[PDB]
């Protein structure tokens, strides 16, 4: 029970304005029939068009929504409209393209896919709330067989070219027109009442619908996200390796050891609250301080109210010491912090659109953050970049020039020259901070907060 059963039943009720007279009893195996699709009784990596729901949130990368309305079904233009917010007529004969026949359209789905996907996934999981015409056109850019590898490299074929005979993966695909076993998923088969708009709405406020098939197509996948990764919540699924995640991953403990160790050493706090993931451990093991841990999960929904986590009756105490939100999305951080938080708005191939504002960061494990807000940080202010270090200065053991940096708190620095060795680690610090602030996390911390502080830590 790996792949979704050709013999499942699928509800049709969805299609029949579309497609009137369409049978209320029908499998998979009979609507890809009706779409055009032939299987042939093949075993050969593909057994179906349609995946299940579990099979979707593995390739949450590879989501596309997809909706087709028409703009007048053989004798009229459709409008295909892309989750990428791309718009394209096609003619029988937010980025609006007009009317154009099939042959060329299917390039430039070939191309807006390719570009879109190639650093996310390994495939397309078409993303549908399927009322009949996004079904019945897939035969004019879809060609299906048994899996295969791509001409000019070994990762799965996901394009098909008519000119060459050839298969490509996204990489590769340039020149290619059709798209090459592809997947879908249509949501209204989970079970819903009233329309995508009615659905999409309960949730999400910054999707509006202008009336245009890419609307429908991002609300589509706007809502699979919400029901997937927001009022349903899995840890345990692994998604594989494609970017910075290790460097990123790395470069977070790095800084989190170096501003916690330092604001301790700067304001010497008696006490540090330590709000969010239930297993977390000490991130300055050798701190004298009186190291308390409160347990709460990511926030995949809204930001936590302060009011929530802090209040109803634990040190109880949280005005004494200092906080530590680590990636704990609260509503609005007291005075007494250190925040990590992540900004949903970040461009990266990590960091998918999400539910109302928020993003689906995608990281070993799939991440559904509240949007950012800034209101959020009004008792803090945004953390500096500093290195600092107690360490001796002793090289052990990549060419050199003499660093020259206001920011190096060492004894060294503070000596009037900065030693190799704090130079290299320095450097190596610096590198580990700008990966964690490119990938869009954001560091901010109580206002006192001041690295002149440091400089008599060494005596
Ligand atoms: C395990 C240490 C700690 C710094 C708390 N991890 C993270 O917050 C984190 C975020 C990303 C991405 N990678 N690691
Ligand atoms: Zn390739
Ligand atoms: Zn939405
Ligand atoms: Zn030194």
């Amino acid at each position: 029970p790996t792949h979704l059963s050709v013999d499942t039943k699928f509800k049709t009720e969805g299609l029949c304005v579309d497609i009137p007279g369409i049978p209320k009893d029908m499998t998979y195996r009979r609507l890809i029939s009706m779409m055009g699709f032939k299987m042939n009784y093949q075993v050969n990596g593909y057994p179906n068009m349609f995946i299940t729901r579990e099979e979707a949130i593995r390739h949450v990368r590879a989501w596309i929504g997809f909706d087709v309305e028409g703009c007048h079904g053989t004798n009229l233009p459709l409008q295909l409209g892309f989750s990428t917010g791309v718009n394209l007529v096609a003619v029988p004969t937010p980025l609006m393209y007009k009317g154009l026949p099939w042959n060329v359209v299917r390039i430039k789905i070939v191309q807006m896919l390719s570009d879109t996907l190639k650093n996310l996934s390994d495939r397309v999981v078409f993303v549908l709330w399927a009322h009949g015409f996004e079904l019945t056109s897939m035969k004019y850019f879809v060609k299906i067989g048994p899996e295969r590898t791509c001409c000019l490299c070994d990762r799965r074929a996901t394009c098909f070219s008519t000119a060459s005979d050839t298969y490509a993966c996204w990489h590769h695909s340039i020149g290619f027109d059709y798209v090459y076993n592809p997947f879908m998923i249509d949501v209204q088969q989970w079970g819903f009442t009233g329309n995508l708009q009615s659905n999409h709405d309960l949730y999400c406020q910054v999707h509006g619908n202008a009336h245009v098939a890419s609307c429908d197509a991002i609300m589509t996948r706007c809502l699979a996200v919400h029901e997937c990764f927001v009022k349903r919540v899995d840890w345990t699924i692994e998604y594989p390796i494609i970017g910075d995640e290790l460097k990123i991953n790395a470069a977070c403990r790095k800084v989190q050891h170096m501003v916690v160790k330092a604001a301790l050493l700067a304001d010497k706090f008696p006490v540090l609250h330590d709000i969010g993931n239930p297993k977390a451990i000490k991130c300055v093991p050798q701190a004298d301080v009186e190291w308390k841990f409160y347990d709460a999960q990511p926030c995949s929904d809204k930001a936590y109210k302060i009011e929530e986590l802090f209040y109803s009756y634990h040190s109880d105490k949280f005005t004494d010491g200092v906080c530590l939100f680590w990636n704990c999305n609260v509503d609005r951080y007291p005075a007494n912090s250190i925040v990590c938080r992540f900004d949903t708005r970040v461009l990266s191939n990590l960091n998918l659109p999400g539910c109302d504002g928020g993003s689906l960061y995608v990281n070993k494990h799939a991440f559904h953050t509240p949007a950012f807000d800034k209101s959020a940080f009004v008792n803090l202010k945004q953390l500096p970049f500093f290195y600092y270090s107690d360490s001796p200065c002793e090289s052990h053991g990549i060419d050199y020039v003499p660093l020259k940096s206001a920011t190096c708190i060492t004894r060294c620095n503070l000596g009037g020259a900065v030693c190799r060795h704090h130079a290299n680690e320095y450097r190596l610090y610096l590198d580990a901070y700008n990966m964690m602030i490119s990938a869009g996390f954001s560091l901010w911390v109580y206002k006192q907060f001041d690295t002149y502080n440091l400089w008599n830590t060494f005596t």
